[PDB]
């Protein structure tokens, strides 16, 4: 596993129920542009970020996805460098608890990401893995079990009520 160079977190709630804190370690040496984008979106330094956004898609035994703080449906989001930035390292394979960038083809990274909860070999080589859950994996597993309906979207919003750097 690559080196963790920075730690960020998310405090999560589901309609009045606090689920706890998810601590994420970033691989700053293996993916500098990607980790910096995630880090600054967590702090909200530029005026926008993950605070008060939701996990809009949950697929049991696969992953949870979030990061669309502009449209809240999977069609939006934007990086700190602009609308899109290139793929940095595609040689790191996914593993349970990995943080990976969602995208719409090569060099289209923005702000959306997923946290994998199971092996996902069909994503390997196509999505940049830039970190991993260091603590609070139980919170991730709880979210994965939340009731979804049509489109794999949680019936109750799964909200990130706070984010930042640790």
């Amino acid at each position: 596993e690559p080196e963790v160079t920075a730690k960020v977190y998310f405090d999560v709630m589901i309609d009045s129920e606090p689920l706890g804190r998810i601590t994420i370690g970033l691989f700053g040496k293996d993916a500098p542009l990607t980790t910096e984008n995630f880090r600054q979106l967590c702090t909200g330094e530029h005026g926008f970020g993950y605070k008060d956004s939701i996990f809009h898609r949950v697929i049991q035994n696969f992953m949870i996805q979030g990061g669309d703080f502009t449209n809240f449906d999977g069609t939006g989001g934007k990086s700190i460098y602009g609308e899109k930035f290139a793929d940095e390292n595609l040689n790191v394979k996914h593993f349970v608890g990995a943080l990976s960038m969602a995208n719409a083809g090569p060099n289209t990274n923005g702000s959306q990401f997923f946290i994998t909860t199971a092996p996902t070999p069909w994503l390997d080589g196509r999505h940049v893995v830039f970190g991993k859950v260091l603590d609070g994996m139980d919170v991730v597993l709880r979210i994965e079990k939340t009731k979804t309906n049509s489109h794999d979207r949680p019936v109750k919003p799964v909200k990130i009520v706070a984010s930042g750097e640790l």
